[PDB]
DNA sequence: GGGCATGCCCGGGCATGCCC
DNA sequence: GGGCATGCCCGGGCATGCCC
């Protein structure tokens, strides 16, 4: 009955984890300390996939915006209508989180929480290689008016089976702005010093 | 033949000027010193007409937005799309300035420059008094996202007669902001130390 | 018989010549001593027109490119492939010169010598002003492989009667950048230093 | 699902591996430190390739270029849009990657990723000698404008049967440009004071 | 082979909505 | 009223086609 869906970790059955790739101005960044990717409006922001145990043939992958503090959690995530006026092709123009390099992804408007996401198939990796990426792009800047309008988001990565089974779920906080490196390394120092 | 009305002052024969009346987050404050108004979004931007003669019956009031740099001249002002998306009843969605407290205002688009303008009828002083004060309100600050985007702008206001003659024409810089008093303090010491 | 048009000044019957309005990324800036404008690319180039005697009604204003060397003045210039495949609604997209601000634009191709040029109507000055400005925009840098590939354009304004008498002829020369202001300085100080 | 293709080393059951032959603008130079290729616009760039073990019958050859950046991987490397207005008679123009002396070229577009790739047939070494060569060409420079613009692309070599089988994949960076030796030169300073 | 011109890149710093 | 976060701006400097 909620409409906020769950953040909680939940590596399951098969291990699933998040991994990341590790200057001012960089595309993006990614800070372990805080769990938190810093990066660019509309600039490719890889997240790897890493499992155990193979999922099931028919395995999705989707990815959701919420709000990560309490007061705004129950608001959709969403994109400003400046941004939402500027295409790929799929995505609707009010969604936040794309997709790209993939042939089969799709676009997903909840009917009960209005809540957006994005899914693709879950591919395992090549012979040799130990996790897959996907290649996310967000739409908006944290400090869009009228979007997300300064307030920090969460992602949260979900493994799903063909069924619609929860195999794993996992989530990462983002900051889409102008100087991930400067952003990262001033959100760290504060950290350290005031956290 | 151009789509840039002109901002050259005329006085003209009836003797037509602005008076403006006389703290960081005032709500409006006017610099000499600039010919610029500063005030807040959505808030009342009172604005004196002076003239020296009576203009004839069916004189009218028109205002109307245009960008101060060369640069962005040839641009239309509009509401940018966050506050397009927020009325009063009569004013369409995305002109940046209204007219408030009067009963015969009208909105304009024009079909050839596509910019926006608001028009009221001229109203002579009551006995006694020395001029007619109009309030204005400006719908967007000027750092908004999408519309005015940082970008500074004037404000022409036209006295026209009822034929469409030129009557008289005056001008002034706005700058709609959160906090006028510290905006206005800060440009016009800039000026003394390094204009 | 030629196909290079002349760029000789002819100030004319008339008096007419032009004027120039007065940092390292400036959108413009025009070196007298050079005569010649340092803009970027598809950004306003304001270029005002002076007369001591006031043009017969139906004079209209031209602006052509040429290439300035002798080794390459008989090469139309165009806009280069890459820039062409980038509109305002008007300009066929193989123009360099456009022209904003104005609703009667008129773009002509020469069928003889397919050179491009730009056509507004002249219009007086404003009772009280001295001069009338048209916006230029160039849509292509100086430097564009396939386009002007580096070599310097003068850019030739004529004003001309409604039956296509030539009143009057001016030029500048136009080196579109990114820098302007960096690239007024160097060319300026090897003038005085090596010139 | 994914649209791009794997760049992951693989010599395979055959043991497949490139081989290349050892001067400011020399036409090529091999960097084995940065495994990168420094040659000049449509000129030879001989790739040698070496097995282990003789490929079945119908063996064919795919080269093609993707960009290294995973900011840019997603994009289609193309050649830029003058040098496509710029043959040999069977490579499309828009092909940045061509074969020279081969009578069994093939070029192809893929209908879903929009990729582009250049075929040939294997050929087993003649007895005596260790490997085969192909002389590949490169349309454009790494800088063009509208093209690569100065992004990094690897070349991805595939053996494959005739079946459509991947039996190996190697793959080497390319700088196209004008100075071979001095890019080289430079890159490989720069990575041993800075990298 | 030595060197220039020029698009584009930073790391330093401003303006401004919003917070106390 | 005092102060932070953040998009965007420079002036300094690199990479690279082309010139001698
Ligand atoms: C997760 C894996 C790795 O460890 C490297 C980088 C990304 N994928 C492919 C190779
Ligand atoms: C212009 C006049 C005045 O001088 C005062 C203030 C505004 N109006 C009415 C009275
Ligand atoms: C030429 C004239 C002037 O002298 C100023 C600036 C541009 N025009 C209008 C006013
Ligand atoms: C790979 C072989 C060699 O070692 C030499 C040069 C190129 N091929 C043919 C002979
Ligand atoms: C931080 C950000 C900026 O302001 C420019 C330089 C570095 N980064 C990219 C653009
Ligand atoms: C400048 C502005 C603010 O930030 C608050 C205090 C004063 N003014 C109004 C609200
Ligand atoms: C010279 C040019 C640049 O390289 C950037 C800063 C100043 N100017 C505009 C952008
Ligand atoms: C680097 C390049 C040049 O600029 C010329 C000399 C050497 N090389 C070929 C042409
Ligand atoms: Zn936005
Ligand atoms: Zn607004
Ligand atoms: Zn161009
Ligand atoms: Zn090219």
């Amino acid at each position: 009955s909620s409409s906020v869906p769950s953040q909680k970790t939940y590596q399951g059955s098969y291990g699933f984890r998040l991994g990341f790739l590790h200057a001012k101005s960089v595309t993006c960044t990614y800070s372990p300390a805080l769990n938190k990717m810093f990066c660019q409006l509309a600039k490719t922001c890889p997240v790897q996939l890493w499992v155990d145990s193979t999922p099931p043939p028919g395995t999705r992958v989707r990815a959701m915006a919420i709000y990560k503090q309490s007061q705004h959690m129950t608001e959709v995530v969403r994109r400003c209508p400046h941004h939402e006026r500027c295409s790929d092709g799929l995505a609707p123009p009010q969604h936040l989180i794309r997709v790209e390099g993939n042939l089969r992804v799709e676009y997903l408007d909840d009917r009960n929480t209005f809540r957006h996401s994005v899914v693709v198939p879950y591919e395992p990796p090549e012979v040799g290689s130990d996790c897959t990426t996907i290649h996310y792009n967000y739409m908006c800047n944290s400090s869009c008016m009228g979007g997300m309008n300064r307030r920090p988001i969460l992602t949260i990565i979900t493994l799903e089976d063909s069924s619609g089974n929860l195999l794993g779920r996992n989530s990462f906080e983002v900051h889409v702005c102008a100087c991930p490196g400067r952003d990262r390394r001033t959100e760290e120092e504060n950290l350290r010093k005031k956290g």
